């Protein structure tokens, strides 16, 4: 048979994005399918469960669904395992964003903006934890170490955050075989969009690590794109509007930030820029448009809620179908269970790659093995990538990342995902004291002790104490 | 013949020092070597001149010695330049740490303690200039273009800072053949005088970048040494006081860094630590002891007018010999003009194991070629070496440098080099303003703007404004 694991399948929207996508897969949508849904939040998992069998159901695909509390139950013999888990205790939190919203409320009351996770090159939202990311890190080094000796060939497939560093520390501790997976290249095509382009005649090509990709190359009808992208920041830029706090791509910040380096960065890399554009609110809404983007004190809460509000109403739509039967999600809730459509996202199709040798270009998180020659082999990068049934091709990245790119963007970045994996496995709360050492919001050694003393005394962060005891 | 070329002969103790030793050594001390003396500051070269001549004179060494305010001239067929160089404007400045002094003063006047060359791990005072360092940078590039073609064989012996960011600029641009020199392991002895240490049954080596290295290897009678300094830090460090503002290497911050890294950073690289010891003069009194180390805005003038004081003595001096052809040198100030002393810098015996096959190991800036198989092989880093009549022959490094000095230390001060150096050959001032948006300093972004403009409106930078213009 063919068992694909969903680890955290209490992220309901996205859970039922992966049952959509295999249900509508035809080399997947089989008997022989069983797709695993496990979580520790019984609550969350009873309604995606129900949901999932619902959206089968009216999909008439035949693919067998089961439940689970059990980690190992979930892993074993599974081809792929699919980590989209979020840990928080529910004695103190309804989700994982909530644990991290008050560390970060703790760092500002501290004088760190945003929190001490918020970092220059790394500012988007609930990506790090305490700089380590014990808990995220912790629950993907165990998954590793159980598919070690109950599924010896599945993929990991590293979804939840920090992507970079747990996809670099399973490699690298570990040896298992994971990926990791984040879809940031969909912001090409906005560009494309705003210049008047065909995608389709367009020679493009993105690199770098994950939530620090450049469109390396972007060429047209045979010549380079990018004087196309110097007229419309001349001609259109001034007129630029954010459509929501996610609209980044043709920002102010992201043309400047293209200006100094040679080459557009793409997706979430716009949010991760240096502290130039995000030294308070008011910064980053010139940068950003009027909301200031989406990682500022305003709509990263308001955002957080908006998901809190959409996991009840899926939470109460499952209990609603427990008492309508008749019901057909497909009909009332189109957007969440849509037919003859899918999500685009990567996972679904990357499986349907090895399993099914359904060749497709991807863009994942694994090791540069010379890709980029300037970085070492064994650095997690996310690349271009073929996948077929025998294995991960990497393209070749040409034109090569600038100059500028490397020793300003991708070295630096590359050593706080060092910094943060040596204070993980270290246990050294000296190292967490080095990287806000070299933050530049600290003004003093005493004010570092302070605010890790506040973060480390929280009370759900028990685990985190006696960790770095 | 063999030719000997003092760049900048104007710093007279230096200078004096070179022709010292050169006079004291057996193979070099012939008729046949000839010692150019070259600087525009003609007041100091005579006295250097006049000093030089009688220095030998008294030492009855043949050799014989050329004043010329010519570069191409002292260049010229010359078998080795020491470019000990530091330009200034005589119109505004005495000195080249004049300059330095006065940008530092702009820099501190808009927030930036010690000046905006006082980064992290580079707290030297007068090691950069505006980042890039362009008067020096280009002089060194001078020099090594104008070789190339007049003297093909000679070794560039760059001793005038930065000489990593130099050595590494002139190598990479030009392929000159350009070694940096800097005796910072001369610490290491006092590190074995404090732990009763016969340093002849010490068993150590040294190995980082040019003020940035570290005690990689410590054994003593078959065993690692270094619980020995464990032993030191706890019953003897309480204790400690240092004799003058240069006395660091057994500072409370020298051990800190030790307990963090560990390996004991050597010579001045305890000086470049992060800015946890560095805030302000208070901090650096706790960590540095009553002084608070040399790089702070007491001390480094003070010991700068004390070189500006010594070398108008010197300059008085040449004045009186002439005025006093019987007076000895040798007799009247022995300090200053030794016999049958040698000063134990590493210039002279690199020539004399060139020039003849005097064999001997010393510690010199040279390309990486994969001694730190961690780092490229093109970047330049201060190695223990063998020098002989044919080459340069790096010895292996082992143990090697721990995990968190690379990913902490070595390569964030790599990055800065390649920083400066994409700053200076890129004439583009986004670059600096790159570098300070990178300074925990910076409070916002129009203070960069203004700290640089005042900086390039100074009257004596007409020439760095034009360049970045």
């Amino acid at each position: 048979h063919m068992k694909i694991s969903i680890i955290g399948a209490g992220s309901v929207r996205f859970a039922l994005q992966l049952v959509g996508d295999i249900a509508q897969t035809e080399e997947l949508s089989r008997e022989d399918t069983h797709i695993y849904m496990m979580d520790v939040h019984e609550r969350r998992l009873n309604a995606s469960y129900i949901l999932a069998r619902k959206y089968v159901e009216e999909l008439n695909s035949p693919v067998k669904i089961v439940k689970t509390s059990s980690l190992d139950e979930a892993i074993d013999g599974a081809d792929f395992i699919i980590n989209t888990a979020y840990p928080y205790d529910p004695r103190y939190h309804d989700s994982g964003s909530q644990r991290w919203d008050e560390v970060t409320k703790v760092g500002e009351k501290h004088g760190y903006y945003r929190g001490i996770d918020s970092q220059e090159l790394n500012m988007v939202s609930t990506y790090t934890y305490v700089l380590s990311s014990y808990p995220d890190m912790k629950l993907a080094l165990e998954i590793a170490e159980k598919m070690k000796k109950m599924a010896p060939k599945a993929y990991l497939m590293q979804t939840a955050n920090p992507v970079f560093e747990i996809t670099q520390a399973v490699r690298r501790w570990t040896g298992a075989n994971i990926v990791g997976f984040c879809h940031g290249v969909a912001g090409v095509y906005e560009v494309f969009e705003k210049l008047d382009l065909d995608p389709e005649e367009v020679d493009w090509q993105v690199a770098g690590v994950n939530h620090g990709i450049w469109l390396n190359r972007f060429r047209y009808r045979g010549e380079d794109a990018y004087p196309l992208l110097d007229e419309w920041i001349e001609k259109k830029l001034p007129e630029w509007e954010p459509k929501n706090p996610w609209d980044t791509q043709m920002s102010p910040a992201a043309m400047d930030m293209y200006k100094f380096y040679g080459m557009l960065p793409i997706g979430d890399t716009v949010r991760n820029g240096s502290w130039k554009y995000h030294y308070n609110l008011e910064t980053k809404k010139k940068w950003f448009g009027k909301f200031g983007g989406i990682d500022n004190e305003v709509e990263r809460p308001k955002f957080h809620e908006q998901l809190r509000r959409a996991r009840e109403r899926l939470i109460k739509l499952a209990e609603e179908v427990q008492q309508n039967p008749g019901m057909k999600l497909t009909e009332e809730h189109p957007e969440i269970f849509p037919k003859g459509k899918l999500s685009g996202e990567q996972h679904i199709p990357f499986i349907n790659a090895i399993a099914n040798n359904k060749r497709v270009r991807l863009f994942l998180n694994v090791e540069n093995q010379g890709t980029l020659k300037d970085f070492p082999d064994d650095v997690v990068m996310e690349l271009p990538v073929w996948v077929d049934c025998c294995g991960i091709h990497r393209e070749k990245v040409e034109p090569d990342l600038t100059h500028r790119i490397k020793i300003f963007y991708l070295w630096p970045r590359i050593l706080r995902m060092e910094w943060n994996l040596e204070a993980y496995i270290s246990r050294d709360r000296k190292v967490l004291e080095e990287i806000l050492i070299r933050d530049p919001r600290t003004k003093s050694y005493e004010q570092i002790v302070q605010v890790l003393d506040e973060i480390f005394n929280l009370p759900f962060n028990e685990e985190l104490r006696r960790y770095y005891k």
